[PDB]
């Protein structure tokens, strides 16, 4: 087998957090429980550090979000809201393509729309939640059952509205990272200057389209972010099929190490086919996302690791908070034995907590790193989280 090495001084990109999707009226919220299931980071919580709410077309409804949004807020999630239509008074039908019942946000209500979405971010500050960020439309190109925009018509509003609103802005969230939606933008310096996050859905999208060529050359100072999916289907009952639950770790692997992606968002977190069964509980799909979500902790930094050392061995690498952590996918049905050696970071001790298909985030023996490298096993259809305890401690004192 081949090695994996991980440069600690090696860095990519900064990670704000994980998690997923809140839609009272949809779903239905979360209750108490859940939502200490959701946003704390003790055993048996997922730990997500993110939640998205949507920004209601009725503003008599935003109340619905508060409490979900405050308990996030008080385990240090941030939360940050996606629209799906503008109040129906600005919205107007046009001819799509043939389709006459097309709707678009009307052309003269586009500053009536930015007050909006700034009554939203306000309305949330008043009821104790300081909003992250709020994103001008979700999906606006695969927006049959909501609101269309053309790449036209986001940029033109990312230049002239955009930079009235008092929050960070996400654009243009295309349902499957088209850069056709956001190449305008970032193409356009006013625009550009008015965006504080690109996000996008990831539904259908290859991997070979993860890479953002024009992103990394035109983004500097500019946030990435995966602001909503599910993967690989949303099957009813489907969130505890093992090995098929893996696929979401390799996902997330993906996402991170392809897309350079700051944020992994997934769709409701409650649900059949999502990391919280409907029973409460945290289903394989959660597990996996955990594996993450409960290590990579906001501010931490990815490190470049060797991806793919083996047939069907995937590794990811952050560093933050005097750790390092190593996320390790082993799609094989075979164990494998797999070495990590550490360049520029010195470490004696290693915790780890494995997924398989019996046993969920269960703590592994621990491993002695010696001549800066650690041997471990990885069984087969598994994911392991390893945590590497770091021995210099900078900062103060
Ligand atoms: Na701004």
């Amino acid at each position: 087998a081949s090695d994996v090495t991980v440069n600690v001084s090696a860095e990519k990109q900064v990670i704000r957090g994980f998690g997923g999707m809140n839609h009272p009226a949809w779903a239905g919220d979360l209750t108490a429980a859940q939502r200490e299931t959701a946003f704390g980071n003790g055993q048996n919580q997922l730990g997500f550090s993110i939640l998205r709410i949507h920004v209601d077309e009725n503003r008599n409804n935003w109340y619905k979000e508060v409490e979900t949004a405050k308990s996030a807020v008080k385990h240090g999630a941030i939360v940050f809201a996606s629209p799906w239509n503008p109040p129906s008074d600005m919205v107007e039908t046009f001819n799509r393509n043939g389709d006459t019942s097309a709707k678009r946000l009307k052309y003269n209500k586009y500053a009536a729309y930015a007050q909006h979405l700034n009554d939203f971010v306000t309305f949330m500050k008043n009821n104790g939640v300081n909003l992250y960020a709020i994103s001008v439309q979700n999906e606006p190109d695969y927006a049959h059952e909501w609101t269309w925009w053309t790449p036209q018509e986001i940029l033109r509003f990312m230049r002239e509205n955009a930079g009235s609103i008092n929050a960070r802005v996400i654009a243009p969230e295309s349902f499957q990272y088209l850069k056709n939606l956001s190449d305008p933008i970032l193409n356009d310096p006013q625009a550009l200057a008015n965006m504080d996050i690109l996000g996008t859905h990831l539904y259908g999208t290859q991997v070979s389209q993860f890479p953002y060529p024009l992103f990394k050359q035109k983004g500097a100072g500019k946030d990435l972010w995966m602001t909503e999916v599910y993967y690989p289907n949303s099957d009813t009952n489907s969130a505890d099929r093992w090995p098929e639950a893996l696929d979401v770790s390799q996902h997330i692997h993906n996402a991170m190490v392809e897309g350079d992606f700051q944020a992994y968002v997934w769709w409701y977190i409650r649900r059949s086919y999502g990391p919280m069964k409907e029973d409460g509980t945290i289903s394989k799909r959660g597990y996996n996302m955990a594996h993450f979500s409960k290590f990579v902790r906001p501010g931490y930094v990815r490190i470049d690791a060797t991806k793919n050392p083996n047939a069907n061995v995937y590794v990811s690498a952050y560093k933050g908070d005097n750790k390092v952590v190593i996320v390790a996918i082993n799609k094989s049905n075979t164990g494998v034995n797999q070495n990590f050696v550490l360049q520029n970071g010195s470490a004696s001790n290693v915790s780890r907590w494995i997924t398989s298909s019996s046993s969920n985030l269960q703590p592994g023996t621990n491993l002695t790193v010696s001549g800066n490298h650690f041997w471990a096993h990885l069984p087969a259809q598994s994911v392991t989280t390893f945590v590497v305890n770091r021995l210099e401690h900078h900062h103060h004192h």
